[PDB]
């Protein structure tokens, strides 16, 4: 639907994924943090190419499509919430219910036959771990848990994060994240030196192709992901060589991190432990449009008591956010951006030359092609 | 010619109008005020996607296409008017007559076989009511009166206004203008308060459909337009309700305005009376390109003599311009801009959901579709 | 390939030239000066649409395509030259030899089957007269002399130059350069006045179409060019008329310049003498992309010894660069830019109306169409 049929034919083994330029419909996605949206103060945003309005009403979140049924203007241009339960289009005063999208009133024509007989599209919203998730799909939504990595929703897991808009397609973000050899870019990181991480330059793989990854299609709440097991049989590269001469060494720190690395639909990486042995990193690459994503970073630490919680809050702000979420991950941002040109025309998917450590990436592409819950197209974006 | 055939065959009610992205060829359009162009001071502008040069020579206006026949440069990059009767291309000095566009000389080669054997496109130009009209069309022009709203050319009707370039397709401007229910956007206008206007929110129509409008396809000078009769038999709305509760009230002033609204080919709106009961508004939405229009506003007031004309002028500069043409219509500007996205891919025309107040707009689309004097295409712009 | 057949079929005689939007493959092009590329300090540039990296290693220049075979990033985003012989991609550390482009190492997996089995595209590079030439082509290069104008490579010819990026297609630049009537744009030039150059407004051509130019294909190094001979038997215009009336005069002067004007593949103009009787100007219009070129300007002066070289350089910096290469040729830059719109949709090639002195340009279009060594296409750029 999205990509020239010529290219799609050439990537048969994961063509649904190459097509999913705008992301995967019928999944939950994080778009902002709970505390960024107050009572009665609506926010606009674009998710999988659709402009959305989110409002907090009696503590509860609601999401309407930010496009009037009449002449297709964004309501956010001028928000007129004249009652608690409604929003009034600034243009001809079509008035919709936040709860169900129902065109309940037209102030400029009380007697109109459209009234009660049209519905602005709505999307479920759920708040969890101080994160706002929207189900960008059709019908009654599945549990949040299906579209979140293992442990994100654990009772004791405290979640702190950061969100920004990055100018690359979401998939370039995903693949960079789940790429075992890309850790080469992080070799001069501030986190690596100052927090004494053990970090190889990469891995010389071992075993058959089936031992590189473990596909998880078999989760009890219905998660779909791929674990990267290149470390299992692989030999870490700590002395990098050219013509058999050593020209670069990995970092020989004492702290062991990134034991498990996994990628889950709809596109969320989990690295454990990271950036410290007492934490995990959960990060989403959410489609905004074909060129843009929210980089939705979260750090998780199990906490029992408030003093634990408040201590973590403080470590997050003084160490982890600036030294890890920025320090470390800023290189991931540049790397994503640097792939834009080669994949901009959709030709990159066929002219790329992969090598052994990309097995993980390929397993993700296959996984994503088979278990996605729909492909967002221009038809979803338009009408 | 301009819009995907797939889109056109799904707007069979008014397909030529949806195709008329660059506007309609073979009509007169206003592009500036007489006073804005002095003797021997050529001005460049773009009309229906064509770059034009206008000049005033011995008080009379002339118009040439601003594109040399030779290497297609705009003459206006460096205007060389070396005799009153001619313009000389800065590049290789092909020299053309203003009056007929004939290539009469070439300074770089006076023996060229091209001399007297080529002609640069000219367009008729005529001034009326201190407005400059160009006949962007072919062959002999009709009277100007055909393409102007009734009373605009009355001998006592004094015209003053303002012109600006607005980034929306000309049709978005037109429909907004002739939209009985968009009046809602003006409810907190300073004009409405300080000039004490009887402006409602909107209307509940009365009776037949054919009855909401009056099509004028039968005007003696060949005018073609639609009058809005929504509230000849239709009840106007002053108290806007949601779930029975009044949430908004219209305008409570003593002056009755906008008793007759009409839209005329090629795209000019008459609002009578407005913004005061002794005035009319005549405003054009002139296609510059696919994305842009001149918003050529005028106010007309009958004046007996130049004394009453001075008073009107004072009242215009001091009151009506800042309060009406800016204050009031500034809202019309950002409303047009708000429809751009939805209509940009030509998909807005199939995906819009209209209601009863838009009976007027649909009649216009059909009027325009039947009675236009031609569709401007890229073929006219280029070749 | 690059241009629609609807157009190419209407320019028989020079359709390959019209197709050569990105320029001609399998020629040498100047891109920068020797002084600008230092030992161990690579630079990126785009030539014929392709991003390239140039390095100086043991004084010798090398050129690699600036696009990793792996995920198609530019290496130049973050240059890692870890030995004198190699460059290492910053992303996953694929390591390429400069000399032959072979993938000789990968620091992230030194056991990859990819090693020794892949080759990054290289191009030959060669320096002459302080200028850096890249052979943007396949296989083994011809001598550089084929792609330089005559006398440029002469033992005694001191070359001093200037280079900048200009926003027009390269062909618009060439055509303006070699256009015998374009001199009209130089009539108010400070160089013409202050150096008292004899400069007609143009030439009334002298007799036979077949003899306004001389094609050269027999040259000892296989150079391919056209000489403009309009001035051989042409009558100069010093008194330009409109309706018999003298409206502009040419520039009388002692100094006879530009009696020898030639254009050469791949796109280099020689004007001799210029801007003084004992100098000449060689200038290239080097395609960067469809919209953009390097305007690579040089002045040549036979210098017998160092006193001559040093006083030439004094003259260049104080006089010839600001008055000639900047003052005079600034008008050529605007002339090129003014033709962009007409040729941008490829329709200018069919809609242009030529006159007698354009014979020179047509001779060049046919020469170029006959003797170029390949058309650069999008598939050379991408894959
Ligand atoms: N993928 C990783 C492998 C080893 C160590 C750290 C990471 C990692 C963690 C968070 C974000 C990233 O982009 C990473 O590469
Ligand atoms: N082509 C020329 C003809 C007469 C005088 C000067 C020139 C000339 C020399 C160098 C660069 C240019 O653009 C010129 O027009
Ligand atoms: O949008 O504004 C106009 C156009 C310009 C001035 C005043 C207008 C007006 C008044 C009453 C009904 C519809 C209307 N359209
Ligand atoms: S555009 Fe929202 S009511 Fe008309
Ligand atoms: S472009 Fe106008 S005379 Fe050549
Ligand atoms: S993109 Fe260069 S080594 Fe991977
Ligand atoms: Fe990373
Ligand atoms: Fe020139
Ligand atoms: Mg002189």
């Amino acid at each position: 639907a999205n990509v020239d049929e010529a290219i799609l034919k050439r990537v048969k083994g994961w063509a649904p994924y190459v097509d999913a330029k705008l992301g995967f419909r019928n999944h939950w996605y994080p778009v902002m943090f709970s505390k960024e949206i107050n009572e009665g103060e609506p926010k606009t945003l674009k998710l999988l190419g659709e402009n959305l309005l989110v409002n907090r009403i009696d503590g509860k979140l609601y999401c309407l499509k930010d496009r009037c049924l009449h002449r297709g203007v964004q309501l956010s241009v001028k928000v007129e919430c004249k009652t608690k339960s409604t929003i009034t289009c600034w243009y001809h005063a079509w008035t919709y219910r936040w709860e169900d999208g129902v065109l309940c009133d037209i102030l400029t024509n009380p007697t109109s036959a459209q009234i009660g007989r049209q519905k602005l599209k709505t999307y479920p919203v759920q708040e969890a771990k101080g994160c706002v998730f929207i189900y960008l799909g059709d019908g009654d939504p599945p549990p949040l848990a299906r579209d979140t990595p293992p442990n994100f929703l654990d009772d004791d897991m405290e979640i702190l994060g950061k969100n920004q808009i990055i100018k690359s397609n979401w998939r370039l973000a995903v693949e960079n994240g789940f790429d075992p050899s890309h850790i080469y870019i992080h070799k001069d990181s501030i986190l690596v030196k100052d927090n004494d991480l053990a970090l190889p330059l990469g891995f010389a793989p071992g075993g058959d192709r089936k031992q590189q990854t473990r596909v998880v299609d078999d989760d009890v709440v219905g998660r779909k992901g791929v674990y990267d097991l290149i470390g299992e049989h692989g030999v870490p590269v700590f002395e990098g060589t050219i013509g058999g001469e050593v020209v670069r060494e990995g970092a020989y720190g004492e702290k062991i991190v990134a034991n498990d690395i996994s990628i889950w639909l709809p596109g969320v990486l989990k690295v454990n432990p990271f950036p410290n042995p007492d934490m995990m990193q959960f990060e989403w690459y959410v489609p905004i449009d074909e060129n843009t994503h929210y980089y939705f970073q979260t750090l998780g630490k199990p906490c029992a008591n408030d003093e634990e919680r408040k201590k973590y809050e403080q470590e997050f702000e003084s160490k982890w956010k600036p030294m890890a979420l920025e320090g470390f991950n800023n290189d991931d941002i540049w790397a994503r951006e640097a792939m834009v040109d080669f994949y901009a025309d959709d030709k990159g998917w066929v002219n790329e030359i992969l090598f052994e450590s990309d097995e993980a990436i390929v397993a993700w592409r296959k996984l994503a092609s088979e278990h996605n819950q729909g492909i967002q197209t221009q038809a979803h974006v338009s009408g």
